[PDB]
This record gives C-alpha cells, sequence and structure tokens, in this order.
C-alpha cells in the first residue's frame, strides 16, 4: 500500500489532482511572477548544483521547474506528476526539443520507479499557510531518491505566525453566522443554530492581503529543514509562540505566512509571502478568534498553534492563546482544507 | 390623591427634583423651536386669552402664563409642583404682574382653585410624548375647565414608522456580545449574554436621523385632549399596518410626535417630526432584537401596546410581522431608562 | 443502492460534504425568490397539506417541511443525506415539532419510510436544472407516493434559446491565448494553446445576461414529475428548430428552467429566466466551437443530448447547423466543472 | 439596620436601581485600571487567598470573587444588594464554582453570615472615594472578620490639591447669565440670575484634568480600614496647608484617590490621580465662590469638612485663606448632585 493512499482519503485525492489537471491553474500559478521570477533566479544563480547533475522534479505540472534545471545545465531531469497535466508537460518537453534531458514520469512520487538516485530534488510543495495539501510529506518522501550530497531546493521553510488586530474582519464573520439567530425567518425560529453556524464560519481560515500595521507584535518563526526532516515529523506540527505585544487593543487571530531559502552553493535565494513583501498567490491566512482578546502594550500573549495533519490532504488548527498577565485565554479549531477567499 | 395613588414615592421624588433646577428650565426655555411656537400659539390666538381666565399646568419658571398675559388673560393660575414655583413667583413680582399671574404650589391634582377657567395651558409631552405621565395630570386638570373651554395643546398625534439602521443596531448588538466573553480575565461570562442583550434593546434610543432611513409612511395614532380621560392613557393601543416602500432589513420603529394649538384665529403645530428642526424632544426609536426583512409592497403589520408603570413611564410591547411571509417580532422595552445617542 | 450503483463514491462524498455547510444553507435561505415561492405554494395550496401525510426529499435545515407544518400537515418525513441532518433535527426540536416532523437521515434510495404519503416536496432543482442527478432521486421518492398522490413541483420547463455574445465568445481565446508565447521564461508555451482553448470551451459558462442577446424564442423540453420514471432521465434528447428572429452569429444556447406546483387551489411557478429576478441558479450558457451566421427568418436546428454520469452531472452535446446555409457547429461540455463568470 | 436608619427611602431605591444594570458592571469592568490592579492585588498575594474563607462585600457580578478563586480561596461568601445578586448566581453557577462561592442577596448590614472570614474584599470607593457611603458597609462588614483578619483595600488616601482654572470659573456665570436678559420673549429674568450662580456652585465638578493646573503638592488624608469604624466617616474634617509651589489665582480644590492592598507577599496601589490613566472614577473639583491670589511661597491654610447625609452622600463645607494676606473665600456643595463635565 502506497505512503500516499495510506495517509489520503480517494475521494479527497480524486478532486485535488482533477484540480491540478486544467491548464487555467497552470496558468494562474505560472503568471505569479514572484513565484516564477523567483524559482528561476534560485535555480539559474545555482546553475553550479545543476549543471551536469540529476534532477528530480516533484509535482512538475505543466514541467516549467523541469525547464529551468535544464536551462541551468542539467543532464538529466526526471518531472514527476501525478495529474493529467503529466500529459501536457510532456507536449512541452518535445515541443521545446528537451526530450534528451527532460523524462516525464506520471504518477504520484510514493509510487513511481525512478531510474537513478538524483543529485537535488526541486519542487513547489508549498500550500495556503505553507502545509495545506500535505505535498511537504511527498517532498519529504521523494529523499529516498536522493544521494547522500544531495541538495533540496528549497531547502528550508519558514512558518511566521503573529497576532493580529481587524475588527472589520472579526464582524464580518461575525455577522455573517448571524442571520441564525432569527426567531422567526418565515415563520422558523432559526435561533437554536446559532451557535454551530458561528463555530462553522469561524473555522474557516481567511486568506487575503493585510495592512501590516494590523500587526501587534513580532512574528514568531518556525523552522523545517527539509535536508534533515521526515515525512513522519509533518503528522503533528507544535508551535509554541510567546507575543511581547507592542501595542494596545483587541486582538482578533493569529496571522500566518511563510518563507522558503533554496540555499545554493553559489547563494541561497529567499521567496517571501510575508505581508511586507508582493503579493503572492499564497497571500498570507488568519486564523480568527471566536472571541478577541485584549492586551495592553507589553503584555505577553502565549500558547500554542498545533497542526495535526488529516486524510484529506490538510489539517485540523488548534490554536489556544492566553493574555499571561490577566488569564484572558482563547481556543479555536480550523479546518485548513476549506479556507475562506476574501481577496 | 390621584397623582400619589398611580406615582411611586421614589419616583416623584426624584422627578420633581430634576425638574427644579433653574438650569433645567434654562435647557427647555432655550428650544427656540419649542418656545418660540408655544409664544406663537398664544400671541396669534390672543381671543382665546383676551380677559379670559387661565390655568397653566406645571408651569415652571411661568413663560406660558407670562404669554397668556401678554396676551390679555385677565387671571392666570399657574400651578407647580416642584420647588420652581418659588422661582416663578420671583418673575411674577419682578415682571410686576402680581395683579395677573397667581403661582400656586402643588401638585394640579391637590390644590384648590378659587374658580373655573376658560382655557388651560401646558406643556404636558414627554419623550414619545407619553413619558412622564404628565398628559394624564394635564386631562385630570379639566376637572376644572368650563364646559366649552379651550385646551392648549388641543390635540396630539404620536407617529410610527419602521426604519433600518444597520450601524445603530449593530452598536446596540456589539455593546451586549461584551458578555459573550468565555475568559475575560479568566471568568466566563457567556451565561449572560442574553440578560446583556434584554437589558440593551429595552432602551428607547433618543436621538435624530436622516428621514432616509424610514421604510414605510408613518402611522398616526391621535389623541384629543378635549375629549381623552385619565383613563385613556393606562392602556395605550396603537395597531399598525405599513406598506413598505423599500426592501431591506428592519431594525424597528420610528416614534415621533406632533401637537396642535386649535385657536379661534388659528390652529399652529408644533412637531418634533425628523423632517423638522430638531427640538429637545428629538426622536425615539425602538429596536427589534432581530431585524425582519421585507421586500417593497409587503405589509408590516402589529401592535405597539404601552402600560403606564407607577415610575411615570411606560412599558412599551411592541409585536411586528411580515404579512406575506409570516416573519414576526415581539418587543419589549423600558421608556424610562432611555439611551441618549446624540 | 440505486444511488450507490449510479454514483462514483468520490463524487458523492464531495456532494454531501458541499451540503453539510449552513453557509450554503444560508445562501439557497436567503434567495428570497426560491424560498418565498416556496412557501407561497405551500400555503396558498394548503388544502394540498391540511392532515396529510409528506415527504420531504432533501430537506436541507427543513425549510419545506416547516412550510407543510404551517399549512396543517399532519405527518411530515424529512430525508436528507448529509450531515445538515442532525441541524434540522434541532430546529424541529427547538421549534417544539417533534410530533410532525421526523427527520430521517440517508438517502432517499436507501432510507425506509413507515407509510405512504399523499404528497412530496422537494427542491431537486440544480444549474440547468438536471445537474446534480437529483431529479432522480425525487422521481425514485414516488415509490412512497399513493396513488392519488401529487408532487411539488410537479413539473419542470426547460429552456433553450440561441444568443449573440461577442465579447464572451473572445474572452476564450484572450485567457488561452497565455499560452500562445514562444519565450515564457525561456520556455515556448504555444504547443498547449489549443488544449487551453478545448478546457475552457468545455465549461458551461453559469451567469447572467440581457435578453437582448437572445436571437429566437426559446425552445422548452418539460419534465411532468407525476409521469417520468428514473430512467427518462439517463439520456435527456432536446430538439430544436429555432427561427431566428435577428440576424447575426450565434455563439451557443442559452439555458435556464421553471417549475410549477400544481395544486388543488392554484398553479405557482418558480421561473429562473433572464426576464425574472436572479435567483442562485442564475442561467447557463454552452459556447460553440465555432459560431453560426444566421440571417432573421433563417432556422437553426439541431439537438441538445444530455448524457447522466455516475459524477451526478451530465455531458452535454450540441450540434447545430443554419438550414439555409448548411454551416454546422457542435460542442461537448461538462456540465459537472460550470465556469462561474457572474461578477 | 444600620443601613435602613442612615438612608432615605427614595435615595437608597434609586441607588440600588442604577447598580441593578448589566451596562453599569460592564463600565466598570472595561476599565483596566480597575480590574486588572483589583486581580493583581489578589493574585499576587496567593497566601492571603489560598485555603482562606473570604468576604466579598458588593460583589455586584462577582468578579472579585472569582480572582479570590483564581487565588485558591476554600470558600468566599459574596453579598450584593441589588438584583446583579441574580446574575451573579448564574456566572457561579455556569462557571462550576457553586461549591466555593455562595452568593447572598441583601444588604451586609442585614444579612446572617454563617462564619467568621479571614480577609475581606471590596470595591466601597466612589466619586471622591466617599460618596455613596459604601465605605461604611465595608467597615460594619468588619463584624465578620476574624481577629487578624485583612482588608482589601487595606488603605484609601484622598488627595487634596488647589487648582487654578479661569475658564472653568468663568463658565458658571456664562451659563448663569441666560437668565441676565429683560425681555426673553418679552419676559424680564434677571432677577434669577443669582440664585442659576448658587445652583452651578453648589455642584462639584466630575472631569479630568491637565495636571499643570495644579499649584502645590496634595494634601493626604488616609483611612485605614483595619483601623476604622464606620462612625469615623459620618464627620470627616480634612485640614490643610498647602505650600504653593506657583502664583496665581485659586480657583478651587481638585481630589482624587488612591487605595492600598497591603498583603502578605507585597502592596498593589490603585489611584485615580491625575498623573495616571484615566479611572471610571475621574477626578473631582470643587470651585470656590471667589479665588484667592497665592504667590509661590505664600502658604493656603482652611478645612474641607465632609458632612454624611442621608442621600447616600456628603455636604462638602470648604473654607480658604491666603494666610500670608488674609484674603478668604468659602463654598458649600451636595456632592450627591455632581456635574459631570468631561468631554
Ligand atoms: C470551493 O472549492 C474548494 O473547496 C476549494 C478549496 C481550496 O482549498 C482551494 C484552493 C485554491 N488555491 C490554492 O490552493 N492556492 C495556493 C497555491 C498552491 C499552488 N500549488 C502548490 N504549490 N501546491 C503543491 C504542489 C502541487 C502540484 O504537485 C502535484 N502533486 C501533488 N502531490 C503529488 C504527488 N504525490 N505526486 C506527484 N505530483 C504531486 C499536484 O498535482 C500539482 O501539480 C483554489 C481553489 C480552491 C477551492
Ligand atoms: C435613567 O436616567 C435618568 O435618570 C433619566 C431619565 C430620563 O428619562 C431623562 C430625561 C431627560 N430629558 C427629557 O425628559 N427631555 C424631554 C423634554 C420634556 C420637557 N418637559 C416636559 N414637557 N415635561 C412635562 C411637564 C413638566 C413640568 O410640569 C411639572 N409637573 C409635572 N407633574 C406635575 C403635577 N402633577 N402638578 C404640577 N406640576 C407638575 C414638572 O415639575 C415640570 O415643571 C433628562 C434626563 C433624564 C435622566
Ligand atoms: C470549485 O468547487 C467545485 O468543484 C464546485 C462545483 C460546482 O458545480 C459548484 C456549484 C455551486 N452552486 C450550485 O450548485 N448552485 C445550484 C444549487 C441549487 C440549490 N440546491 C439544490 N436544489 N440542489 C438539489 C437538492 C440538494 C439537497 O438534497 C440533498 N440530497 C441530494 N441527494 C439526496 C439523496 N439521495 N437523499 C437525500 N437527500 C439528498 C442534498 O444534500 C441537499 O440538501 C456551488 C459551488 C460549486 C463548487
Ligand atoms: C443626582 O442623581 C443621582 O441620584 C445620582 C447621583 C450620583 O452620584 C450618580 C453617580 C453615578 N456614577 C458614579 O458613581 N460613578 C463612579 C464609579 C463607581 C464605581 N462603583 C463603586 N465602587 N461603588 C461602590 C460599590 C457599589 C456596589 O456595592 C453594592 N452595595 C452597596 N451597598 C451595599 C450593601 N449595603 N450591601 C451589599 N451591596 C451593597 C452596590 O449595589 C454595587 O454593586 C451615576 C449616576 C448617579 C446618579
Amino acid at each position: 500500500r502506497s505512503v500516499f493512499s495510506e495517509r489520503t482519503e480517494e475521494s479527497s485525492a480524486v478532486q485535488y489532482f482533477q484540480f491540478y489537471g486544467y491548464l487555467s491553474q497552470q496558468q494562474n500559478m505560472m503568471q505569479d511572477y514572484v513565484r516564477t521570477g523567483t524559482y528561476q533566479r534560485a535555480i539559474l544563480q545555482n546553475h553550479t548544483d545543476f549543471k551536469d547533475k540529476i534532477v528530480l522534479d516533484v509535482g512538475c505540472g505543466s514541467g516549467i521547474l523541469s525547464f529551468f534545471a535544464a536551462q541551468a545545465g542539467a543532464r538529466k531531469i526526471y518531472a514527476v506528476e501525478a495529474s493529467t497535466m503529466a500529459q501536457h508537460a510532456e507536449v512541452l518537453v518535445k515541443s521545446n526539443n528537451l526530450t534528451d534531458r527532460i523524462v516525464v514520469i506520471p504518477g504520484k512520487v510514493e509510487e513511481v520507479s525512478l531510474p537513478e538516485q538524483v543529485d537535488i530534488i526541486i519542487s513547489e510543495p508549498m500550500g495556503y499557510m505553507l502545509f495545506n495539501e500535505r505535498m511537504l510529506e511527498s517532498y519529504l518522501h521523494a529523499k529516498k531518491y536522493l544521494k547522500p550530497s544531495g541538495n533540496m531546493f528549497p531547502t528550508i521553510g519558514d512558518v511566521h505566525l503573529a497576532p493580529f488586530t481587524d475588527e472589520q474582519l472579526y464582524m464580518e464573520q461575525f455577522t455573517k453566522a448571524n442571520f441564525w439567530y432569527q426567531p422567526s425567518f418565515h415563520g422558523v425560529d432559526l435561533s437554536a443554530l446559532r451557535g454551530a453556524a458561528v463555530d462553522e464560519y469561524f473555522r474557516q481560515p481567511v486568506v487575503d492581503t493585510f495592512d501590516i500595521r494590523i500587526l501587534m507584535a513580532k512574528s514568531v518563526k518556525y523552522t523545517v529543514n527539509f535536508l534533515e526532516a521526515k515525512e513522519g515529523d509533518l503528522h503533528r506540527i507544535e508551535i509554541p509562540f510567546k507575543f511581547h505585544m507592542l501595542h494596545s487593543g483587541l486582538v482578533h487571530g493569529l496571522a500566518f505566512w511563510f518563507d522558503v531559502a533554496f540555499i545554493g552553493s553559489i547563494m541561497t535565494v529567499w521567496l517571501s509571502t510575508a505581508p511586507t513583501e508582493p503579493l503572492t498567490h499564497w497571500y498570507q491566512v488568519r486564523c480568527l478568534f471566536q472571541s478577541p482578546l485584549f492586551a495592553k502594550a507589553g503584555d505577553t500573549l502565549s500558547g500554542t498553534c498545533l497542526l495535526i495533519a488529516n486524510k484529506r490532504q490538510s489539517y485540523d488548527i488548534s490554536i489556544v492563546a492566553q493574555v499571561d498577565q490577566t488569564g484572558s485565554k482563547s481556543s479555536n479549531l480550523l479546518d485548513l482544507k476549506n479556507p475562506f477567499f476574501r481577496y
């Protein structure tokens, strides 16, 4: 039984790979110039890491990263993709006269057979909030094909978490559930479901961008080193935090973004999704507290963000947060698989 | 006395204490619409006052008696229960009108007058017209009115109209949601959120608003002071059927009133409607705890029931219904604890 | 089960997950044409419900059952297969109606009812009426209907008409021409342009539009739910012969539908036509691969063939020719994957 | 009852009506200085509470009792005379503390408490510390205090300082001069001007102010709640001799207060001084009838006599004199009828 199928509900995998089979989705991702230009720069400026080397491209989609590795001089690139996009990748490899160097291997990286070990693995394994889609585990799984000296592009990933204040976002989600307070919608009392409705809406992480002035403390960083991490490390991800509050006011939740670094032989190239940086198709992610916490400047906001992988290729998110000085505590559960796209 | 029988002593003490303050008198007198309109009603109907006997109920500083004197009254009995009666007597002497204005200290339900009067003047209107229950004292004073005497004001019109105001609703809704907190300094308050919502939404909101928030033609409820009895004001039932002109959320009902001075020379109107300059009565809005949705052309039907209480005010019951869909709203309000938002 | 034999498990999982969300219930309930017309149809035909036995197929939060209760029904069996069933149960208790509404979690093809019913109520219509294949569940439920029995809705009319929309047509190639460039970061993408075009044209466009784009009076295809059987919906052939009211280029066919509640006291209609206020069903347009020129008074004839698939939707095949000239066009579309264009 | 004999019914009615409102509880609870300081005082002196018996006098919604429970109190009697006692009970039940907090509706002068307590907690301070005459109920409750028990707060310090505020002084006459016109709609109002003036000057002004209007270091009058008897508060004679730090016109006296929680571990201070963040106690200013000129280095002497009355408040008689010149002034004010000037 493949490692992939054992961790993944089939109904989730069918939807997931159908979504990624669409050329329109490829175009959406490729037109992110920050993402595409930073990947090409990371590969081309570290060309010695690719010249005359064997490369594995995990989840290659249309194959763009494999074309970048070929531009950098790779001797051989195995491009693995499990969606039907694999067949379009083959078309581009032929139309670009790279049949001698790029070899598309359709299927899941956990189930294919690669002809040889590789010098470097390249991929775009990052989902929303970094961890969504559980692709990082496939990326890590692929290290079974990596030589001892081998490198990984990207090499590390940093998840950033910071408390924010945004009463408009909070009230927007809060009043959405207010529909269910009605004691007489067309004569029907709906209010018994108001609780369940508010929980539903607040379980959705909010995906959009925000002004960095809504952040109330320096971010906390949590780092995964892809060269050293193992698949199982991502089944349960525990991120403690202790924020030193820089402004007073209501904390409505935690904001999340991530950076990855391509640590090459010639230079390290960073790809950032921080709200201080140009927007990308990852945006940023915010998990709202069902009830905001009040904190004064100089207070400490401490707790834990716990991510439990689930069989729908995503994570159950638990956030418990505490204003230490007063003992005001907030607990929240979020379903990362189904965010609210607000942008 | 009729007054004491219907009034808790603690309420009456505070009430007449409030009206004893000259600053409160100044506040009402500086309302130029109020004072200029009353003077216009009296002076322009001077034939209803020339060489007549007048009763002024709750005269305060006495301004209306001075107006009656300017219009030619022969004798004016000015009745006032608060300590302001002594300041009014001071003004009568300083204005050399001791021969025409006779201040009688006391409650109009309790004092004695030496003769029947031709006309009664008063400012009995509180917030939403009925607050303070002064209209019953005004009506009670008709025991001193000659058989065809007049009353200034003569009639009163209460208007009510549904309104939409998401900001006002959310402001009160959000105040109450402080008690949703599961861990305020470590304490779960949420068990009291319902009670908080009740308390905040029982408060009539006294302020003014742009008329664009009104979603139907107002419905009018008329009290004819020449005809009504005290007891008519103990339980006031106001049915309403609104024909909706706009679609959206009805957050509550807005109230205002006009009074008419029906004199022999002219009728003169004093209006507190939102289409008119602001007065110290403002306008009053009763919020539904949950708004009702309605489309243009639906009818919004229900009843506003006012029951007088012994704190000189009213318990307000509003039941309303979108007839087409059966969406219903029931609400209770304490007119004596208004929220002054202006 | 009849439902499982016609439905891939992967499609059913996602389908019911979707209808488990209160936000989806909320969106449908806030469609005032939808909710208000159903209430009007039921209450104004109160003698079809007074002291009757009712079956509610796919009741969601249960609102149609509450309407049947407002109309005096003695017993209502409300069947719902998604997790929304648990929420309907809460509402039946909180509205003190456990004595009259019995919520039955499950597929109507799999549950058991204790007794036969006088009337079936349902909202089985999807996009283009037929999407979701819920009509078959509605018809299947007739095994529980008494010979006298009625159905609410009683009939459904699907309307087809030819439209001209130059801008909608050209948009497809503007999108696809993203791939028609020789050096996207060094890669020649042009070989995938044809596939990108093909992908866009297979999507029905869910949108509303101005009725002035219609070039001929609509043609109607009627399903009588009192007479139809499930298998009648596996292959739906809709012939058409449009008489062109205007000259121009025909870029596709527009779809909408009405249903009628044929009651003892009156017939009430729910219409999603572009001449009526917009509903959450919108309208649907299927483009032709190549536009067809027709002159006013010409005749545009052909067929729309809908073939049910196991993803709870239809493969759409449309063929059309202008009789006077012979110019012909086709198109194959996947109703399961509409393009939501509404703005 | 002691409370009955010192309080007119009309005043008591309105008083407990006012504190029956949850909006009033919310106002005080949302004062972070008030709420947070009480919490720190109790929590940071946990050895004063662990396994101890506690009396909470005038508990309102019950917050201090929950704090005493957080600190490990074995048992807490929470006494409240307003209808708010019913809401505190609800909160005790919802917080699963029925075993440790017992809510006693009624006046502390009239309830029966089952046993002596180790420590009394309360918030008995009104405007100017003494308004409302709650301190007497707090001291009366020491009939239930074990010998060697403690009081939280332990001491209260009222502060008096001379101030200059020309605009506040002139404002009285600008308001009264409304009456000084010969023909207000034809009526000569001028004979009431002097009465209007007198009315305004009887009112203490509740307001905050810039500390730069203060003309001398405050004089402090200390009540030690562990030693004082309730009779000590019936007549409070506060002598003062101010060493003027600035030259100018003295228009009246400013008042504020501090309280100290003198715990076994530490002492915590709650301050309403104008040098500190504003609280819902604000500050209080009593004008002299006429200003007194004083040079820096002069001494301003006199007395502030607070005479308790049956309206749960005080008559304030202030006499003051510039020693080096003999210039004297005075005023008599009704603390029950303050003018709230804050903007
Ligand atoms: C209402 O509708 C929903 O409910 C819904 C829910 C969502 O949440 C929605 C979210 C949306 N966007 C989004 O997520 N934007 C973030 C940008 C990430 C862009 N891509 C990436 N970096 N992700 C990871 C790489 C993926 C590639 O790798 C392949 N691949 C995976 N696994 C394997 C394997 N084992 N073997 C071989 N190949 C594999 C796979 O096929 C791909 O080609 C949009 C619509 C959404 C709709
Ligand atoms: C819960 O927070 C509170 O504590 C609170 C509550 C309120 O609701 C608050 C409301 C506030 N303003 C307000 O109401 N503005 C509307 C303008 C009304 C303008 N005056 C009028 N038309 N009132 C009726 C006539 C009164 C005169 O008639 C005398 N009078 C009464 N009865 C008798 C009697 N039997 N015999 C002889 N004389 C009698 C009485 O002494 C007076 O001179 C402010 C603060 C408030 C504070
Ligand atoms: C990007 O992401 C996608 O890929 C995607 C694809 C879509 O196309 C998307 C399309 C979207 N809108 C849409 O569809 N708008 C029209 C809907 C009309 C309103 N709903 C109705 N009338 N449908 C039919 C009734 C259904 C009820 O009946 C229940 N039910 C079904 N079967 C059974 C059974 N056997 N037993 C018992 N109960 C059953 C079921 O649970 C329900 O409660 C939105 C998001 C979409 C997302
Ligand atoms: C002239 O018009 C009036 O009439 C008037 C006069 C005023 O001056 C006005 C002043 C206003 N604001 C104000 O004061 N702002 C300062 C913040 C005070 C912050 N609260 C506090 N620390 N107060 C003392 C504790 C009270 C608690 O203790 C309870 N309690 C009392 N006695 C007993 C007893 N014997 N037994 C059991 N429980 C008892 C009581 O029920 C409470 O829960 C507003 C309206 C006012 C109206």
